[PDB]
């Protein structure tokens, strides 16, 4: 009845029984698989709330207690009287951690139980959002000894617009579109760059200009806030044996902080809830720096390495990409900023899968996202079959607010 | 119709071909199982008609006299015999379509170029061996590899199937050691032991070519030795690392899959071995570096003087790249056809474009199409794909033992 899941390296087999509890539908059908696609009332709120409250009381081993029953009744009553309900602080903490644990595209989930949760549900203005965000960044960065964290802004509520952070991450480099169609800086950020400019930002003209934040309080247009440079820790990139590499003037920032996803807990929705961890080196060295549609540095690095770029069979692309990844790891370690390589990260994810099989009888995982973008089959996750499904609490994509 | 996006270029297509998917896959709206390796006259006539209609459409003769005549011919045969026979032209079309339809094959730009050998008259395992040797000779062509398939008689009621027991025509022996380890290729321990059970005298090397176990209908399989002159191999050397050659690594020229079933118009061919040429990552990354295959990555890293005591030195990645370099260099030096993963994936992108115009889409399995090293350095990583089953097709089937 349950999907049989094999590891091909070791030959071990498990059944994913957790998948039977999937709470929402994905995009696949028996006729065709769409797994590779990036982006494919009171009664329902009450059912989701009860399920969540049940999750919480199981988690602390107090299922069936007087406390468990009291909370179920209180939530049902609150929904009946007000159309919604409020989480207790302990439930919010549990819910944020479960959403991380449930995230099928995250390879760093061995860390799921260690998350600092900042409660910003009393926030009242964009100015105050900025205060909460600056404190999050300071805490999470911790002078380079990075700590995972999430700040939760007020939930969606009838009669009131949402809190939103327009930027996709708290730290993003500007992308300035040029006349020929080319881009100076990060091509991923052309749209948000133009929005900042539309909203009164005086642009720079470098390749690594840190963008301001556009923060939206309910029923207000977004407001522009500049991050203090002392707050945004960055790492200049150099290579331990290719001395010219430093002359490329590349850098990246310490803190990956996703700020445009929706956090869903017990039927409640938090459209502003930025979360941060630390980088896996391939995100920077392979994707951000080597994607043709990002900084696209591969050929210039290969030429400086004096590789033969005239034919593909010399594997110049592969050689240059490996050395760029070496530079990222070396540079972050030199700067004493937490980073994890893809071998260490995937090994820890295998341990997570093992832990979760025992704890819950399975683990939702998106193979295409878990396997790293270089050296895929050299990592244990390549050889591991995975089952992808949606559990709640969850982090979800949402439409851009403009 | 699914909207399909390329993230490198931002281009969008719609796969209208997927709406024609015959067979169901393993996914449901509740959970995706896309990463898993292995998830009556009336029915036969329905598949036969669909196939005949497909063929006549392909040659621009739908509704012609010839089309209606063929449909009547097939109906009469099934009514009389319970089955039917393909014309040779239909067999060729069907085999090419099965390749074209294979979602896991990155080499499909070549689909229209396939030599089809008709061995449907085959009677004995001895004759099966002769056909197989002729296939190997033609396909190998002194290193200038040519894609080919040999089709043995179709499955029929009250008669056993022809089967090739070996998973490929060329396989290296895997010998179980007393401590439980393997000498040679661990992928082939089972078939090696079966060969031994059937009277093969084993060697004790790391690259011993296995004999063939060939099964004629209702007979036990018979052992056949491939003449060594028929099996082209390439010793591996590296262009700049002079010690690499001393490792004594080698691989064979011809990837020839022999355990899959070919399905065409409801007819089933349980023995229909097919061959092309290698993409270098198959040998250099998977066959030589998989921990459950030859597992030589750390040996190479030792020889390269790499720091194997921290993962962050990326010693694994560096050793793997040089092994792939050695494969490409060695095959090119030996004048044996090979394609690197960059060239192959670029040609596949061209194939997707051709198929969008021709058929309105292309079934493709992303996890298999993206190469096992340097995935995102290839264009296919950034291409969304839709996976579904079309017929004619190559299918997995149970081992005959
Ligand atoms: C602690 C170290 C962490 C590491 C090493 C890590 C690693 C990763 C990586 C490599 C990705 C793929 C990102 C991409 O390719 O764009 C990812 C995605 C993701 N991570 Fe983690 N992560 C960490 C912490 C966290 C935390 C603290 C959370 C939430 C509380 C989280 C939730 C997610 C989610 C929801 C995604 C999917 C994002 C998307 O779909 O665009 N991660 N993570
Ligand atoms: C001509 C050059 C060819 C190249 C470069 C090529 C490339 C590949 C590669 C890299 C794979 C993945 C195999 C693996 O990872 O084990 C594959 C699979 C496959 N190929 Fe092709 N191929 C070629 C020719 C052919 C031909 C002639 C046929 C059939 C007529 C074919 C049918 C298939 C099928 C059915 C699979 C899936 C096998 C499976 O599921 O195990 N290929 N091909
Ligand atoms: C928490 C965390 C830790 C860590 N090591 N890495 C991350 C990176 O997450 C970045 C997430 C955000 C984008 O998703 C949204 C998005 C938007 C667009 C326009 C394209 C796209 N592919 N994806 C891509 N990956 C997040
Ligand atoms: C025709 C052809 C051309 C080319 N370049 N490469 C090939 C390689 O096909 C080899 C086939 C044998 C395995 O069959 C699937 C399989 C079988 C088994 C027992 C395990 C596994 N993980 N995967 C994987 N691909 C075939
Ligand atoms: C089309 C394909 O799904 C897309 O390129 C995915 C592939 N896997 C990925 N995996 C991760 N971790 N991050 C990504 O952005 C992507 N992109
Ligand atoms: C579990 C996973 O599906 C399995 O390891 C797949 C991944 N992708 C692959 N891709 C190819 N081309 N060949 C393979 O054998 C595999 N193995
Ligand atoms: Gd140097
Ligand atoms: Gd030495
Ligand atoms: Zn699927």
């Amino acid at each position: 009845k349950f999907p049989r899941v094999k590891n091909w390296e070791v030959g071990s087999i498990t059944y994913d029984t957790l998948s039977a509890q999937a709470q929402q539908d994905g995009p696949c059908t028996p006729r065709r698989c769409l797994g590779s696609l990036v982006f494919p009332a009171p009664e329902q709120l009450l059912s989701q709330a009860r399920d969540f409250i049940n999750q919480y009381y199981s988690s602390i081993k107090r299922s069936g207690s007087q406390a468990h029953e009291q909370r179920l009744q209180e939530v049902e009553a609150e929904v009946a009287a007000t159309g919604t309900y409020q989480l207790r602080e302990s439930e919010l903490v549990f819910g944020a951690k479960q959403a991380w644990r449930n995230a099928p595209r995250c390879v760093g989930r061995i860390q799921w139980g260690k998350l600092q949760v900042f409660d910003a549900r009393d926030c009242r203005s964009a100015q105050e959002m900025f205060t909460y965000i600056c404190n999050h960044i300071k805490y999470a960065t911790n002078r380079g000894n990075l700590r995972s964290a999430i700040t939760v802004f007020p939930q969606r509520c009838p009669g009131r617009g949402d809190f939103r952070i327009w930027n996709s991450q708290l730290v993003r480099y500007a992308g300035y579109r040029q006349q020929d169609g080319s881009v100076r800086g990060d091509p991923a950020n052309v749209e948000i760059t133009e929005l900042c400019i539309q909203h009164g930002w005086t642009p720079g003209n470098g390749r690594f200009d840190v963008l301001p934040l556009l923060l939206q309080a309910p029923d207000e247009p977004p407001e522009l806030f500049l991050l203090p440079p002392e707050l945004v820790l960055e790492v200049p990139l150099e290579h331990p044996t290719l001395e010219w590499f430093a002359a490329l003037g590349l850098r990246w920032y310490a803190l990956p902080a996703v700020s445009n996803m929706l956090l869903e807990i017990g039927g409640l929705e938090f459209p502003a809830a930025p979360f941060s961890g630390w980088y896996m080196s391939t995100e920077i060295g392979t994707r951000n720096l080597c994607d043709p549609h990002r900084y696209n540095i591969l050929e210039d690095v290969a030429v400086c390495m004096d590789l033969d770029t005239r034919t593909t069979s010399s594997l110049w692309k592969d050689k240059a990409a490996v050395e760029i990844n070496v530079a990222v790891l070396h540079s972050y370690q030199l700067a004493k900023v937490t980073i994890v390589d893809h071998h260490a990260a995937t090994a820890s994810f295998m341990k997570h899968l093992e832990n979760e099989q025992k704890a819950r009888g399975g683990c939702p995982a998106d193979w295409a996202w878990i396997v790293p973008p270089i050296s895929g089959s050299l990592t244990p996750v390549f050889h591991q079959e995975m089952v992808n499904y949606f559990l709640s609490p969850a982090f979800r994509y949402q439409p851009d607010p403009w």
